[PDB]
């Protein structure tokens, strides 16, 4: 019944950063809030931990999640490969936004983004599922580790995640 929370400690070459919780919007998206969920316990024997916002682009968004190829062409989902979009009830309206990334219609897999601006151009065509809920500050020193092309000059990774209450 209560949305659950999640929680990534960020680490930048190593080196501890801070947290970064989210509200997961299985009220909304049950499906692609569990896969997330899942994969930020472990509890399916892969996921996050570990893994690196491969991914970040100043004033528009953090990438992350893809644990099997490291770079954005890989991931998987706990129901395989990928699973279908959802739906797209929740819109793009801020920084703070949690989405999946996805590859073309029907695509999701475990890469998902922080939007650290407001994107709405990606609305219907990338399913919202959750927000951040503390460390805005942590996303924003992360996002200071990237670059217009993506490429991040420090290592952002995952170093802990699990789910919190
Ligand atoms: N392509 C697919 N096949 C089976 C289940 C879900 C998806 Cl997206
Ligand atoms: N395999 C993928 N999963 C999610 C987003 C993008 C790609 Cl290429």
């Amino acid at each position: 019944m209560v949305n659950p929370t999640v929680f990534f400690d960020i680490a930048v070459d190593g080196e501890p950063l801070g947290r970064v919780s989210f509200e997961l919007f299985a009220d909304k998206v049950p499906k692609t809030a569990e896969n997330f969920r899942a994969l930020s316990t472990g509890e399916k024997g892969f996921g996050y931990k570990g893994s690196c916002f491969h991914r970040i682009i100043p004033g528009f968004m953090c990438q992350g999640g893809d644990f099997t190829r490291h770079n954005g062409t890989g991931g998987k989902s706990i129901y395989g490969e990928k699973f279908e979009d959802e739906n797209f009830i929740l819109k793009h309206t801020g920084p703070g936004i949690l989405s999946m990334a996805n590859a073309g219609p029907n695509t999701n897999g475990s890469q998902f983004f922080i939007c650290t601006a407001k994107t709405e151009w990606l609305d219907g065509k990338h399913v919202v599922f959750g927000k951040v809920k503390e460390g805005m500050n942590i996303v924003e020193a992360m996002e200071r580790f990237g670059s217009r092309n993506g490429k991040t000059s420090k290592k952002i990774t995952i170093a802990d995640c699990g789910q919190l209450e």
